[PDB]
């Protein structure tokens, strides 16, 4: 058996095609097992319409799951995506940083 | 103005629903400007169908390109992907490492 805690990062993207619109994403990387929990948070709380959630496997052992939204964010709206596991005693809570 | 050179990783992904089918990806990130040219190479030969381009930018001059299609390579197959950019004086080719 193999365990792994997801590698996590947070961050926007513009898609080209549609530049004005803005997308939170939370990116858990090499993960195992596939079980997860995930939010994207504005100020604490959770959003509760996410759009997508692409999950895929390379190795049969180690997932990477991209989480993510549409959003519009003010220089005073904080956002964070917060994740649970089982290698993960206590929940993870990564803030966007908006740079990267 | 500002150039920064793509940053590129060829990585495979197997989609969870769909686990039979694998994906080859090449992932330049952080690059400026936006005009690049990028191949997917099977055994030194350009892949002529590349199903998905995925283009993106976080800042106004960081673009991100997702590059990737469908494959089903064999151990003896050597997978890379080729990418032009006026800050690469020659081609990059960056080989697919299995693992990652
Ligand atoms: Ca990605
Ligand atoms: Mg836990
Ligand atoms: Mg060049």
């Amino acid at each position: 058996m193999i365990q792994r805690t997801p590698k996590i990062q947070v961050y926007s993207r513009h898609p080209a095609e549609n530049g004005k619109s803005n997308f939170l994403n939370c990116y858990m990387s090499g993960f195992h097992p596939s079980d997860i929990e995930v939010d994207l948070l504005k100020n604490g709380e959770r959003i509760e319409k996410v759009e997508h959630s692409d999950l895929s496997f390379s190795k049969d052992w180690s997932f990477y799951l991209l989480y993510y939204t549409e959003f519009t964010p003010t220089e005073k709206d904080e956002y964070a995506c917060r994740v649970n596991h089982v290698t993960l005693s206590q929940p993870k809570i990564v803030k966007w940083d908006r740079d990267m």
